DNA sequence: ATTATGACGCT
DNA sequence: AGCGTCAT
């Protein structure tokens, strides 16, 4: 009872940009704004592959991973923006630079954990304590939460979406105990006020809209963020978890959408996250390992301890290109030319990284996939990265992979290569 | 012939 | 170190 820690110590937010690459292109090209729009890479094969979709286009069924030609069958007026091509490959520099814009704004409010090109976690615990001090016990006005949903409300004792949002927010605020500076629900509410301010700053200073989740840990904050996109934020309280998880398919939790989540479902004969509560910690550890078992035992109760890491920058910088079907690399000249193309992009990104961030990569990882292998990587080899020079890096990558070529002929490459991947790792302060 | 990444756990 | 998983 009283000693049963409830994982309510922290206030954690997850901010995720809405249809991010689409918004970057819509900012640049006003003709694309407020339209069914998608971003594609390449064009020749089936119109290119869609990687981002505006909410207007999603209403027609357009999704990521869809070929543009098929998307056009669902949405004939779909507008398309193509990712830049440089050195024969997709070049995502524009979106990385836009990401840096957003991360630098978020960092004004708290130390952030960059989790992807378009999202970051925020530990707002200390900022919340400060704002609570400033409030001096003053209640929180609904006017300070103009885009916030409270998950699970309204309940009990109404036709429009905004009206439902305001009803739930009123029920939440009316039940708040604001004389207690240690009430977790109050702390979450102040966190949501701060996140409204952060999201307002992002939109004012970049033009980009985003959604967010506010809860007591990273997994619940990420889930919350998804609940009401686009352009809204959602508060998931500790008390909302039993109802939320009672119908939540296990795969919707981050980390359980693959083989492990399938094994939870099959071994235990359950469907929903809430059903996990009936098992002991030891039972879950016996099926899924000590670490996964403890994580599942806590997570189905709304509890997770993974910290928001103080990391605004990516840990690795990588360049990769697939060579599908008849485009697979089958000569030594081809392999060297594309290694050089990847290495040149890598050199340019690394040199800019060193200038901006006062650090140097020290290890080069070379990954390839060979024809007939379904795995992502057929082989990974590391070597030393001592100079930011594309010719040296491509020569070294060739040296570490060249023993892959089973062809006796010096010129041919067999079996052909369907992917090259260069990734710079192990950064040191320079 | 989804693609280009990036994080992280395991042994 | 190299591989596998999850993600998207
Ligand atoms: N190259 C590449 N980029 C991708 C891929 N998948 C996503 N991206 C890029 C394009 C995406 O814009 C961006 C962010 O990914 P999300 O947050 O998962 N999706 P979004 O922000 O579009 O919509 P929502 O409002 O639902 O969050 O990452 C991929 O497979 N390949
Ligand atoms: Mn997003
Ligand atoms: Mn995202």
């Amino acid at each position: 009872g009283p000693h049963m820690a409830t994982g309510q110590d922290r206030v954690v937010a997850l901010v995720d940009m809405d249809c991010f690459f689409v918004q970057v292109e819509q900012r640049q090209n006003p003709h694309l704004r407020n339209k069914p729009c998608a971003v594609v890479q390449y064009k020749s094969w089936k119109g290119g592959g869609i990687i981002a979709v505006s909410y207007e286009a999603r209403a027609f069924g357009v999704t990521r991973s869809m070929w543009a030609d098929d998307a056009k069958k669902l949405c004939p007026d779909l507008l398309l923006a193509q990712v830049r091509e440089s050195r024969g490959k997709a070049n995502l520099t524009k979106y990385r630079e836009a990401s840096v814009e957003v991360m630098e704004i978020m960092s004004r409010f708290a130390v952030i954990e960059r989790a992807s090109i378009d999202e970051a976690y925020v530990d707002l615990t200390s900022a919340v304590q400060e704002r609570l001090q400033k409030l001096q016990g003053q209640p929180i006005s609904a006017d300070l939460l103009p885009s916030t949903y409270i998950e699970g409300l309204p309940q009990g004792p109404t036709v429009q979406k905004e009206g439902m949002r305001k009803q739930g927010l009123f029920q939440w605020l009316d039940s708040l105990q604001i004389d207690n500076l240690t009430s977790p629900d109050l702390q979450l509410t102040v966190g949501a006020v701060i996140v409204e301010e952060m999201r307002a700053a992002i939109e004012r200073e970049t033009g980009f809209q985003c959604s967010a989740g506010i809860s007591h840990n990273k997994v619940l904050a990420k889930l919350a963020c998804g609940l009401n996109k686009p352009n809204r934020q959602t508060l998931v309280s500790h008390g909302s978890v039993p109802q939320l998880f009672s119908q939540m398919p296990i795969r919707k939790i981050r980390s359980l959408g693959g083989k492990l989540g399938a094994s939870v479902i099959e071994i235990l004969g359950i469907e929903y996250m809430g059903e996990l509560t009936q098992f002991t910690e030891s039972q879950l550890q016996s099926h899924f390992g000590e670490k996964n078992g403890s994580w599942l035992y806590a997570m189905c109760r709304g509890i997770e301890h993974d910290p928001v890491k103080p990391r605004q920058l990516p840990k690795t910088i990588g360049c990769s290109k697939n060579f599908p079907g008849k485009t697979a690399l089958a000569t030594r000249e081809q392999v060297q030319w594309w290694l050089l193309q990847l290495a040149q992009e890598l050199e340019e990104r690394l040199t800019k990284d060193r200038n901006d961030n006062d650090r140097v990569a020290t290890q080069l990882v070379v990954s390839i996939r060979v024809q007939g292998d379904k795995r992502l990587s057929s082989l990974r080899r590391c070597c030393a990265l001592t100079r930011y020079d594309a010719h040296k890096m491509s020569h070294d990558a060739f040296t570490v992979i060249k023993n892959c070529n089973t062809s006796g002929i010096q010129t041919e490459w067999s079996p052909p290569l369907t992917m090259l991947f260069l990734c710079a790792t192990k950064f040191s302060a320079s």
